[PDB]
């Protein structure tokens, strides 16, 4: 075939039931996923591929960074409550990669501030228990494909991309093929 197992994707032999539909993991910490959100823009252009009746997800992971990687989590679920992924995203990355100036929880919390979410929405949000409820979502999301590498992408539980066997050449192809994927997998 074209699309072939193994080759753009590999299939769980245990498939993950009542997953979301696109599920994508990222750690503030990934080098890739850099790449990803800032050169490539991955998500937007899967977004953009697919279906109508498709909604996407994307969780942060624990397994980079040690302690600032868990507080990310957190952060990442505070951002997911408010609805503010598209403000924090970008200065998160380059915070954490870029200038270095992410060494503290404080220090992911500034992020927000400065993107004009208030300190007292914030710490409201980061105490809550609707967002310890998020870690854990973000955490058994993970825990059930028994994830060990970022950037990862799952379609319905079932199937995971494989970017590995792709074309890098060029950065647009790469995209296209990662997404026209998505979008097979998806009528799969």
């Amino acid at each position: 075939a074209q699309y072939e197992d193994g080759k753009q994707y590999t299939t769980l032999e245990k498939p993950v039931a009542g997953a979301p539909q696109v599920l994508e993991f990222f750690s503030f910490f990934c080098p890739h996923c850099y790449q990803f959100e800032e050169v490539l823009h991955i998500s937007d252009n899967v977004k953009k591929k697919l279906p109508e009746g498709v909604k996407m997800t994307k969780y942060h992971v624990n397994f980079m960074g040690g302690d600032l990687g868990k507080d990310l989590t957190q952060a990442w679920a505070v951002a997911m409550a408010l609805g503010v992924e598209d403000k924090v995203t970008v200065p998160l990355f380059e915070g954490v990669q870029k200038t270095q100036t992410i060494r503290s929880a404080s220090d992911i919390r500034d992020v927000f501030i400065n993107a004009g979410i208030k300190g007292e929405e914030y710490d409201a949000a980061w105490n809550s228990f609707v967002v310890k409820s998020l870690v854990a979502q973000q955490e058994k999301a993970a825990a059930d494909v028994q994830l060990r590498g970022v950037p990862a992408m799952f379609v319905n539980g079932k199937y995971q991309l494989n970017p590995q066997g792709m074309d890098t050449s060029n950065m647009d192809v790469f995209v296209q093929q990662y997404a026209d994927t998505v979008k097979y997998l998806s009528e799969k």
